[PDB]
């Protein structure tokens, strides 16, 4: 009769997410999970009240009745079609300066501060200004759109096997390009599902050659 | 000044569509393309209203004001986790009869018919019933919560390409288990547009050494 609600963002379906819950469940059979779509900052007042219990999210939004546990930090990509600027877009990487008049899409379209916030502002903290910057709902979405010709798009790296053709992904070679995954929990939630979840990441990540931020 | 409206469900992202919008692009700059997202049930009455003019749907809905062109029949997969079932699960393939005491998921959710309705016919038209249905709101959901062990699904052949980790696609074996892919356009439009992505559409066939099931 228990049931965890947990809080995530769509691009981490094709991390290893699945595989920590596929694990969580394998672990505890007698507990009920939901996995409800949610950003990070919406996740904020979702634990608060009680309508989710982890969250699983990709900004540091920081709250004093919230505990951010920083899993993994994942490395940012320029998704473009294949054939959009041979020369001008190295396969070995490019430096945000470079993309400044490509019309960018953003993602998703959700309460801010999220990944579209975020996005810009890795543009604003170098002095760089996108030329045209379009929101679009969901990543898939935004990738779909990249490869029928309507621009860029940064993503993490995972995302790079999104099933969508004829796209490169290519390394974006600043300092400050990577997206931090994190779970969020209420700070005086003792429940041991925080502990089973966490040692469920370590088990995934460790099967991943991943070295957890976070030592258990 | 023209903006084409052009209406997709999700799956299509993950197969050819892209590139048909993109060469239609490239030959047509002028052209403002607009891709919203409409089930094929919903692009009826937003081609009658003119909210759209294209619509790229999975469904033989028919309506005297709409003309269906048939693009391609897409074969369907059982999407399941890699660990499911090693034994009564064939690569090889599976019949509906084995897997009515699976959980499944459909999707979407949205206004009827839609692929979910249509993935239960399926097992109606051979009287079977699924023993639980579970309706989720895209398609790359559902594929996520395979891979967290939430059941199995049913999706066309090109979202085996999605990027959701650990899941097999195996073959339906039934004789009906197809998703006709097909493009909606008001009966009497009579724009430049339709042989135009019609074009566009053989070209990308072409390429992938498909044959569309209308002869240009
Ligand atoms: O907006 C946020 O809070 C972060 C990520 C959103 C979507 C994604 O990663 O798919
Ligand atoms: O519901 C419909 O009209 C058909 C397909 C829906 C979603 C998809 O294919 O992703």
């Amino acid at each position: 009769s228990q049931t965890l609600r947990i809080g995530y963002v769509s691009s981490l379906l094709y991390g290893l997410l699945p595989e920590i819950i596929y694990l969580f469940r394998q672990q505890n059979p007698e507990i009920h999970i939901e996995l409800i779509e949610c950003g990070t900052k919406d996740q904020i007042n979702a634990l608060k009240q009680g309508k989710i219990d982890l969250g699983f999210g990709r900004l540091k939004i920081t709250d004093p009745a919230i505990r951010r546990i920083v899993l993994h930090k994942e490395q940012l990509k320029l998704a473009i079609h294949k054939h959009h600027h041979p020369n001008q877009f190295a396969a070995t990487g490019v430096h945000l300066s470079q993309i400044i008049d490509e019309p960018m899409l953003l993602y998703p379209v959700s309460q801010k501060p999220n990944f579209a916030t975020f996005i810009q502002s890795l543009f604003t903290e170098l002095g760089l200004v996108p030329s045209k910057l379009t929101e679009i709902r969901e990543i898939q979405l935004a990738l779909g759109l990249v490869a029928a010709g309507e621009g860029v798009c940064i993503v993490p790296a995972s995302a790079m096997d999104i099933g969508v053709k004829n796209l490169l992904y290519i390394p974006i070679l600043d300092d400050d390009a990577y997206s931090p995954i994190s779970l969020a929990v209420r700070n005086m939630d003792h429940s041991n599902y925080i502990p089973k979840i966490l040692a469920c990441v370590q088990e995934v990540f460790a099967t991943h050659h991943i070295r957890p931020l976070i030592e258990s």
